[PDB]
């Protein structure tokens, strides 16, 4: 359970150490994945002193036939396998439309490299969701030691959907304009060959283990409490359906998951998603990552 500082990521270091993914969103979102070079130009990437922000772009509107809004998706060079990755996260992105995430995967053999989703949610619908999609033959158990709550138990991204196997963070402030409003706060990932768990901690939390809000470089994961999400192997041999991972930021817009009207206009979004985001630019200034640091141990 005890770990030491692999990478720890603030400020201009994310440019040198992730790369900007310039691609077709999978997801099939309202989004044009600006490249770093572009990035930076546009300042939708900005990053100095102790702070990344990775944002959307708030002014132009949208040629209809045109790409989607600018954004970004940054990916960590290095991959990791055993490890805990912790976030230290001022601010996520907001507004109707928006689907950011904080997770891990494999690209290049999805899924069967395996994918957990450690921050992530659409239309600003608070709380957080974590989430692992996974191949065949990967299933949670109805009742594990979390202070989460499950949702969808079978990990096979052929099934239900590719729900995945998801778990709901018990407090509002986990997630959207109510974590924002917080001050936001620190996820913590660990992974091993036995389980994936993923803990948060809100900024203002009386409890937060040290190990995470201080970056120390030895932690030691035993004194951390119980995690918000737990992914055990009783139903589900954590190794085989994980491989090497990078670490993965993003925002996009409407798409599989933000898009579908019943979930947009079910979060109180006017019209079509892609409309709104084509058409109100201004909406998305607070659609923005500020980030203090990421750190990896193993
Ligand atoms: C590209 O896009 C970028 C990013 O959006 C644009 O950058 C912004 O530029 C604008 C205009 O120039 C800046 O706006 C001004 O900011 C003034 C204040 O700046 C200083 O304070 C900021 C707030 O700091 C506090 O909060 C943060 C947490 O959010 C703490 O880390 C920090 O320590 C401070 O904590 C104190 O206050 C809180 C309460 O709020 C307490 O709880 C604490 O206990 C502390 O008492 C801060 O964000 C700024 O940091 C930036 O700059 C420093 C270098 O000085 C760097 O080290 C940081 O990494 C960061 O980059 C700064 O210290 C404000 O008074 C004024 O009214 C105005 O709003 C804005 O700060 C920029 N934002 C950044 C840099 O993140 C940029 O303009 C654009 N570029 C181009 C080319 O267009
Ligand atoms: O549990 C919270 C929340 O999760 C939502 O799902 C999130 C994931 O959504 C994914 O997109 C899916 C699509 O994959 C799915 O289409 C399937 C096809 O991909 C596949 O080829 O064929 C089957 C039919 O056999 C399709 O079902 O369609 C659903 C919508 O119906 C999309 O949501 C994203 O790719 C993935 O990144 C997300 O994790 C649920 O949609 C939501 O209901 C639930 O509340
Ligand atoms: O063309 C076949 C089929 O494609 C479908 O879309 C999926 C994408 O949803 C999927 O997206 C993955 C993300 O959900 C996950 O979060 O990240 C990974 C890594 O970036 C993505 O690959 O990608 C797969 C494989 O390319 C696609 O098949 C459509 O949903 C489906 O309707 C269509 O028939």
């Amino acid at each position: 359970a005890t770990y030491h500082l692999e990478d720890n990521w603030v400020g201009s270091a994310f440019l040198s150490t992730f790369t900007h993914e310039a691609i077709a969103d999978p997801t099939h979102g309202r989004v044009n994945y600006v490249d770093q070079a572009t990035a930076l130009a546009k300042n939708l990437t900005y990053a100095s002193g102790d702070t990344l922000i990775l944002r959307a772009d708030h002014t132009t509107t949208l040629s209809p036939s045109g790409p989607g809004r600018n954004s970004v998706r940054i990916r960590s060079i290095k991959t990791y396998t055993t490890h805990v990755a912790v976030f230290d996260v001022r601010h996520m992105p907001q507004g109707c439309g928006t689907w950011p995430a904080a997770w891990e995967t494999d690209e290049g053999d999805w899924p069967n490299g395996g994918e957990v989703d450690i921050i992530e949610g659409v239309n600003d619908q608070s709380p957080n969701a974590m989430t692992l999609h996974t191949g065949a033959n990967c299933a949670m158990p109805a009742s594990r030691t979390m202070t989460g709550h499950a949702t969808n138990n079978n990990c096979d991204v052929n099934t239900d959907g590719n729900t995945g196997c998801g778990v709901q963070a018990p407090t509002a402030n986990s997630y959207g304009p109510s974590f924002n409003a917080n001050g936001g706060g620190w996820y913590a990932m660990e992974r091993t060959n036995s389980f994936i768990k993923v803990w948060f901690f809100p900024r203002n939390a009386g409890n937060v283990p040290n190990d995470i809000a201080s970056g120390p470089a030895t932690i030691n994961t035993d004194n951390w409490g119980t995690p918000t999400a737990f992914f055990p192997n009783t139903n589900c041999d954590i190794g085989s359906h994980f491989d090497a991972n990078n670490i993965i930021i993003n925002l996009t817009f409407c798409g599989d998951w933000a898009g579908q009207a019943s979930i947009f206009n079910g979060a109180g979004c006017p019209g079509s998603c892609v409309d709104y985001v084509n058409n109100n630019p201004s909406a998305f200034a607070n659609a923005y990552w500020d980030i203090a640091s990421v750190r990896v141990y193993q």
